[PDB]
């Protein structure tokens, strides 16, 4: 029993953090086989690339430094070709995530590893993290077996406090820049997907105070979605809630009643699984990882 | 800026979850140089399990009965000892990933990352408190026990935890790694509950300046209190008493933000007696108390 929120365990990424450092600017890279990747903004990018040579990038691993024999720029990303493989370079592969979907952060500052958190990429493409200066290059990733799949790499604070960053392609995540100027993250959403994966845990964890008789259509669970500013729940959804649907015995659109009544009435006084809001930063397939006990 | 619950990166504590089996029974173990640390418990049969006198129990174990798995390479048990309700097997190969460690008993109050394992494999880590009545709210299924709670501060980990067993209330009790429980538990499966728990009172005072640090004070207020008047209040919502002692801990925060510590009381008790009326302090609807006053400045 319980029900908590988990990350990955992080030693796979723990083995390849990496300081860089250029001219001013110290960061996180993930040292790969014989490639160090940073966020760009530690040096116009092509012009300012151009100018640097490769010892003008520091890359310290441990107490050793690693000698940068080239450097290429792919989207945000700046990748050091550096002289040694990474010994500890797991089985890994680079995988750009939708919103809604979870990962776990390594927080690192100066190449050291501070902490490690699971998260949701919102719906507005940001990231609700916990990063201060320095925290730039940390990265985001799921282990499916022994293999790491890097998702995301820090590159920035919006105004709100929220986190900005790219895919291990440098492709940023929303309708971000990677300069100083006025940018803003959207009007978020709930992930429903998520709250409703969340509700099939507390069920499964012996929380059924929500639970009700009630069933409704998927267009009108989407009505309501729509006024409370929840992401729209598709078919496909539905069919990727299906085995906890099954283990529990509450269909979908039977679940979707209860998170209705949720909406319209709210909590009163009571808590889900230790929380008084809604969660959904937990996928349907997070929960059956945890309530199920999948090893790494 | 941003708060979020953070555990240590649990990599120098991966290197240590090996599988210990006895008989039928499978779970996991700390191998620490040639020492593998795990659950009394796993010598425990059917009959057992109700009132077990391990050393009886111990006493007719060989070496050979404890199979010890470090990845896909078993370990050779040269040896077996019991501390209190740790099993510490004597191994013939000394752990090549053992990193600088302690054994620490924390005290209720204070914050651990959980690595939970099954089968000697981690598949998560989580961040965790010892709750007041000294159970802590974790997550884990058949087969987690002997998963560790820990905290890794300046390279060295301070082994904090072990898992041993779930209370009907779906919480958990184990011990430190001198197998002493943490509470009033016994390794038996004998009727046990856990005592009413309580709201850690430092950690909440903590975790609302931590949201004075990024930016929310919504919930201030003009009020100053008497640390008695605080305690009488706080106890009528089952929050633990604020000792002299938790003030002082909290200093460092109070000159950080300029709230005086029974300022922020004052605080803490309108929020108790008001609720949030809508509103979220940190992402939260609820006072979290699983933030240390160590744990906030570490993370702002
Ligand atoms: C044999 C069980 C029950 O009785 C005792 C009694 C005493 C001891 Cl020290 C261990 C156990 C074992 C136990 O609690 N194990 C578990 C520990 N964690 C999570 C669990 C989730 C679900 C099922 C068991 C869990």
């Amino acid at each position: 029993s319980g029900f908590r929120k988990m990350a990955f365990p992080s030693g796979k990424v723990e083995g390849c953090m990496v300081q860089v450092t250029c001219g001013t600017t110290t960061l996180n890279g993930l040292w790969l086989d014989d490639v160090v990747y940073c966020p760009r903004h530690v040096i116009n990018y092509e012009d300012l690339l151009i100018r640097k040579s490769n010892h003008n990038f520091l890359v310290q691993a441990g107490n050793v430094q690693l000698r940068v024999i080239g450097h290429s720029m792919q989207n945000c990303v700046l990748k050091l070709k550096v002289d040694t493989a990474n010994p500890k370079t797991p089985k890994y592969k680079f995988v750009r995530i939708q919103p809604g979907q979870t990962f776990s952060v390594l927080a690192c500052y100066n190449g050291s590893p501070s902490g490690v958190y699971q998260c949701a990429m919102r719906p507005n493409f940001t990231i609700k993290g916990s990063f201060l200066n320095g925290s730039c290059g940390s990265v985001g990733f799921n282990i499916d077996y022994d293999c790491v799949s890097f998702c995301y790499m820090h590159h920035m604070e919006l105004p709100t406090g929220v986190h900005a960053g790219t895919d291990l392609e440098g492709n940023f995540y929303g309708p971000f820049v990677d300069r100083q100027t006025a940018q803003a993250a959207g009007t978020d959403t709930t992930i429903t997907v998520n709250v409703l994966a969340w509700l099939y845990a507390a069920v499964i964890n012996g929380d059924r105070w929500f639970l009700n008789r009630f069933t409704t259509t998927l267009n009108d669970f989407n009505l309501v979605a729509m006024k409370y500013n929840y992401e729209p729940l598709t078919q496909d959804h539905v069919d990727i809630l299906g085995p906890l649907s099954a283990q529990t015995g509450i269909a979908v659109l039977d679940m979707c009643a209860s998170l209705k009544e949720l909406l319209q009435n709210g909590m009163n006084g009571r808590t889900i699984l230790g929380s008084a809001l809604l969660e959904d930063e937990f996928t349907p397939f997070d929960v059956v990882r945890q309530c199920s006990g999948v090893t790494f």
